[PDB]
């Protein structure tokens, strides 16, 4: 069973706590043994700059904390993001599925998720959608 490593924890915690990154990208390491940190965005990096580094035909996981205004107060959700393209190789989907619950249910204080397969289901009016909801 493929492990999360403790560093995936320490940058969610340093997101969820310090607020200190907008977004944190996950992938499985060289011998798909361990979830790794990937990208690291800081507290100004915008949804295009996570979203623009997404591969076409490979999964990631992801946090974003997703900033917006309702009735001009300031709301945040912790959003947690498979992006499982379908373009991806069966192997790869089957790794980033069956891994998905471990991770979030290390990743505690989750608030939304998305599962996206293709660039609509990534953009941020699909994400922004789901996150005030």
């Amino acid at each position: 069973g493929i492990a999360v490593s403790d560093d995936c924890v320490q940058k969610f915690n340093e997101l969820k706590l310090g607020h200190q990154h907008r977004y944190v990208t996950f992938k499985m390491n060289a011998s798909n043994t361990e979830v790794v940190v990937e990208h690291v965005g800081g507290p100004n990096a915008t949804y295009e700059d996570f979203k623009s580094q997404l591969p076409e035909r490979d999964c990631r996981y992801a946090i974003f904390d997703y900033e917006f205004q309702v009735d001009g107060g300031q709301r945040n959700k912790i959003t947690f993001i498979l992006w499982a393209p379908d373009s991806a190789p069966i192997k790869s989907k089957m790794m980033y599925t069956s891994t998905k619950d471990s991770i979030k249910k290390k990743l505690v204080g989750i608030q939304v998720e998305v599962q996206a397969t293709d660039a609509a289901e990534i953009s941020e009016d699909a994400v922004s959608e789901r996150a005030k909801k």
